[PDB]
């Protein structure tokens, strides 16, 4: 029950999930091109057969070079690997969620995406640009239909452009809106949240476990404190004394000990590295367990404080986080 050779869990559609796979944000600016292909090989060669990324990240092409590359070297096959795709903001329009995906799917070069979720709730201006902003730099909003985006994401998965349809950032009225709609006819697999020691999300993990809903945690290591946007305030998790010593206690990092709790609680994690020993390092998580103190003894360090808050658009009507979950 979840090895290296062996750790996928099911999703209610039918399908599975490795529980752990590679995240794939990076700033612009500062990443030089290739890394993140170079990044996702030496995933594949460690044993990951589940990779996260987006078309807005600017480097959803060099996922798709790397995970060809690896079927065309024979060292896995199409069906063994795992890709993730999301819908941004400026795309919720009905019309515009196929020609959205058929895109990435002519940047990635392949037939069809694993899972592919509504990026955020919240519906911005359509067209090219990411961040629409007018001339006093107020940001382009677009009212949400979210059960109207969802038809349109329904009708993706029946036409074979994607395996399994989910969310992410959604709180618990955003959930249910679409869980009961009228006709509702492929129910979300999976909600992608913020999630780790410091935020644990223990009232919306159960409301998802209650709707069979699988949640994958992003900034499973607490974000590359970017204080561009991250909430500094909160210290650095991977410095956390506790989490520290525990670690001392099988040999194992900090990080290690926080991609091993949630993927021991059924939550998927998806930590990001461009480094190749960060990479190898994140994936070492099936030799050892926690006992059930220590779950409990990391589950106490939740401050239900985000280090990815989103506060520049705290005004759209659909913002996921004023609610408590
Ligand atoms: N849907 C959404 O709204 C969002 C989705 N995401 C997704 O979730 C993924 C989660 O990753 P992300 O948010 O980037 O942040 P993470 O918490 O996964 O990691 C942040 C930093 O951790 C470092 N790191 C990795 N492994 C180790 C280690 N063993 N020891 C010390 N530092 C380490 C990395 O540096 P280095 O590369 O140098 O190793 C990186 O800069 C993203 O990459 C993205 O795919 C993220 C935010 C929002």
């Amino acid at each position: 029950d979840l090895s290296a050779a062996s750790h996928r869990i099911p999703l209610s559609d039918g399908n599975s999930i490795p529980i752990i796979g590679l995240g794939t944000y990076s700033e612009p600016k500062s990443t030089p091109k290739g890394a993140c292909a170079t990044s996702v090989k030496v995933a594949i060669d460690t044993g990951y057969r589940h990779i996260d990324g987006a078309y807005i990240y600017q480097n959803e092409h060099e996922v798709g070079e790397a995970i060809r590359e690896k079927i065309a070297e024979g060292k896995v096959r199409r069906e063994d690997i795992f890709y993730c795709g999301k819908l941004w903001a400026t795309n919720h329009v009905p019309e515009m969620v196929r020609p959205t995906l058929e895109r990435t799917l002519r940047v990635l070069q392949l037939d069809y995406v694993d899972l592919y979720i509504i990026e955020v709730p919240m519906a911005f201006k359509p067209g090219d640009e990411i961040y629409p902003r007018d001339e006093n730099g107020k940001w382009l909003y677009h009212k949400s239909n979210l059960c109207a985006t969802w038809e349109a994401m329904e009708a993706c998965k029946d036409a074979g452009l994607v395996k399994s349809l989910g969310v992410s950032n959604f709180n618990r009225r955003q959930l249910e809106l679409i869980l009961n709609k009228p006709g509702l006819k492929h129910k979300p697999v999976s909600n992608q949240v913020e999630c780790h020691p410091y935020f644990t999300q223990p009232k919306l993990l159960k409301f998802c476990q209650q709707h069979d809903i699988v949640i994958t945690a992003y900034s499973p290591l607490g974000t590359s404190r970017n204080p561009i946007w991250v909430n500094v305030s909160s210290p650095p998790l991977l410095k956390d004394a506790l989490l520290n010593s525990l670690g001392k206690r099988y040999n194992k990092t900090a990080a290690q000990i926080v991609l091993r709790f949630n993927i021991q609680r059924g939550v998927v994690v998806i930590p990001k590295s461009f480094n190749l020993e960060r990479i190898k390092e994140n994936f070492q998580i099936f030799d050892f367990s926690l006992t059930e103190e220590e779950m409990k003894d990391i589950e106490a360090l939740n401050k239900n404080v985000r280090f990815v808050e989103l506060l520049m658009w705290r005004d759209h009507p659909e913002y996921p986080f004023h609610d408590e979950y």
